[PDB]
């Protein structure tokens, strides 16, 4: 009864952390690629400003 | 069913970790995605 009433919220909360970790991961994917992008776009910039920077 | 109460607390614990993690995450990525605009725009008037 309320025994049932906790085993659900526990178990409610471990699917809850399984999506928040799932989440993570592809968030952290998303900034791995940002940064990618970001130093690309530095590189070809500095091609520009190589010598007088 | 303390063993329960005690696994839930750390549970919920757990999850506003979580959650406060995910918000900067979120945020991050948002300041990088103007970051990348404004990189872009510039690289723009060299083309």
């Amino acid at each position: 009864g309320s025994l049932r009433d906790l085993q659900y919220a526990l178990q409610e909360k471990i699917e809850e952390l399984r999506q928040r970790d799932a989440l993570i991961d592809e968030l952290e994917l998303e900034l791995d690629q940002k940064d990618e992008l970001i130093q690309m776009l530095q590189n070809e910039l500095d091609k520009y400003r190589s010598v007088i920077r």
